[PDB]
């Protein structure tokens, strides 16, 4: 119906991963995509947004919305190339656990849901 989801201690985070899309060798970065629109680049929007810096990257990359346990890409800008899982998107694209997500060709990450696939 509609009622909500309250679980801030199992939100969507970003894990980013290789330039290939592997796991290094090392603890790569994590960002806990907290309720609210997350927006991404090099620009600072929100205090806890997520600021991306590499060459060929914007300010106002995406927008990261959780609703409903549910994540979906949002591109502001068509310029910023968002690829998730190699796969380029061209409006809110939803996100899923291990789906990859490449900005800029060189910015990638995986988005996991610690919240669990619909119960489990």
């Amino acid at each position: 119906g509609s009622s909500g989801s309250s679980g801030p201690e199992k939100l969507p985070y970003l894990v980013e991963l290789s330039p290939d899309g592997s796991d290094s060798r090392d603890k790569p970065k994590l960002y806990r995509l907290q309720l609210s629109v997350t927006e991404v680049g090099t620009e600072k929007f929100d205090d806890n947004s997520i600021q991306l810096f590499g060459p060929g990257i914007q300010p106002h990359h995406c927008d990261l919305t959780n609703m409903d346990g549910v994540v979906t890409v949002t591109p502001r800008s068509m310029d910023a190339e968002t690829y998730v899982d190699g796969q380029r998107i061209s409006e809110t694209t939803m996100l899923q656990s291990g789906m990859r997500l490449q900005f800029g060709t060189s910015h990638v990450f995986k988005f996991v849901d610690p919240s669990g696939p619909s119960s489990g």
